RNA sequence: GGAGCGUUACGUCCGAAAGUCGCAUUGCACUCCGCGACACGGCUCUUUAAAAACAAAAGGA
RNA sequence: GGAGCGUUACGUCCGAAAGUCGCAUUGCACUCCGCGACACGGCUCUUUAAAAACAAAAGGA
């Protein structure tokens, strides 16, 4: 809701797999600021979903509100803040 | 309807033949009626296939029609009628 | 009963009506390869015909030992009842 | 003036490659040329007259003018296309007897 | 990474091995010999096929200059073809 | 309602063919041919037989 | 038993389990993990992967 390093994205082509996915995100969010980690799971709770972790909120932020609705394998990102801190963020 | 006319429209001919070939076969079949003033032939796209005749008389035309219908001509089977107005027959003819 | 006058043409029966024509035409070819040339196999599904095959051999030997080898064979689970053509196919009367 | 040549929903190929049997190359045409639009025919023949040369039939005339347009020149069994819209259909009936 | 062979996917599937084949090659031998071009309908190669080129050059011309081309409806990915290795296995 | 249209399944050929389930049949042929039954969206036309398009969610090789 | 063989339906192509369909699922984690399906006669060899052949009563498009 409230900036964070990781920005919650989800309406994503579930039928892309893990791996495919990762590197296609990476390509479109790379040119916002480092990229620490994404992190995608094909779980019932976690498909659909990604979390890109950048390593600077203002990178998130950018990314944020800049690709929102992009079209990504036939569906429109919907990008929002995490709720909490990814791990690797608040260690 | 088509009410009678001295006019009768005449279609399913054959439209390989050269208009004015046609024109004087239809002559020959339809003088016996009574004396005609006139055969209107074209094989422009809504006139080919298709022909006017025009006698004096609605008698005239009235007969040919009943004795000539179906009639055999250059092997199919001519389809005749009364020609509606005399406007629709100016306008086939372009 | 049977026709026993050998020929080059041996007449089979008791065949199964339910079996298509050309699986039972190549799957008797199948079994009679064996005893010579085979000139032609002849199926009908005919009202007359139906159940029932000519097979066509070169030589007259063949014919009786596929008759005799053959007799009584579980087919389509019906056993094969063989018997000689009563008269000669037409492939054969012309040679 | 200069006429702007007349539209055909027929346009005429030639600088084609003889060396390609007629069969694939009516095959080999429709791969490049469908994405202009429906294709109705594609017309090759092994006569002398023929020679080089194809015709393809497009069912609308804005098809064949998109296909001229983009493809001209497009290099085709190593030898470039040149196309032109076709003239009329007893040209086409000439040289395809 | 550049190499002879370049990779193509996003083919029409809907179309004969023999006929895909010599249809890429009347686009593609304009940009060098091809020593042979791979194609396959198996649920591993459908809507793919490789183009082996003499050098290197011709390859690198092809990819570019071909990239997107529309071709029985649909236009082509070229990328660079991996090992041998990764090839051979694809081929069933 | 009735006719005409057989275009369409991967994509061809059929749809007056074929296949299938019944019922009959133990039968000697060389060309076929027992009986019964079991699909099809749409578009024309209006007792006529033409016109020109067209479906795999509907049948058979 | 196990490997290899994908030839076959009208008759072409296919017949991938780190996979593929189908159904569910819009779900805020830092993690294995929703449910349901994936047919096939036979040949050949015997932990080798070669070699020639081959079925629609068995799966697709
Ligand atoms: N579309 C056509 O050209 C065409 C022609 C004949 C039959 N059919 C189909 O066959 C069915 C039976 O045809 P009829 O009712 O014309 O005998 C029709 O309902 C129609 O679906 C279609
Ligand atoms: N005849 C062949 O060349 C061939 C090859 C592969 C599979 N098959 C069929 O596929 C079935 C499954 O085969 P596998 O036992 O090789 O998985 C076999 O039982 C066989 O029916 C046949
Ligand atoms: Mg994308
Ligand atoms: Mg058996
Ligand atoms: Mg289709
Ligand atoms: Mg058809
Ligand atoms: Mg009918
Ligand atoms: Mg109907
Ligand atoms: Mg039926
Ligand atoms: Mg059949
Ligand atoms: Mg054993
Ligand atoms: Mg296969
Ligand atoms: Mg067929
Ligand atoms: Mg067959
Ligand atoms: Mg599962
Ligand atoms: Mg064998
Ligand atoms: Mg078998
Ligand atoms: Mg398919």
């Amino acid at each position: 809701t409230r900036p964070n390093h990781t920005i919650y994205i989800n309406n994503l082509n579930e039928k892309i797999k893990k791996d495919e996915l990762k590197k296609s995100l990476h390509a479109i969010f790379s040119r916002f600021g480092q990229i620490l980690d994404i992190l995608v799971s094909r779980s019932l709770k976690m498909r659909g979903q990604a979390f890109v972790i950048f390593k600077e909120v203002s990178s998130a932020t950018n990314a944020l509100r800049s690709m929102q609705g992009f079209p990504f394998y036939d569906k429109p990102m919907r990008i929002q803040y995490a709720k909490t801190d990814s791990d690797i963020i608040a260690k």
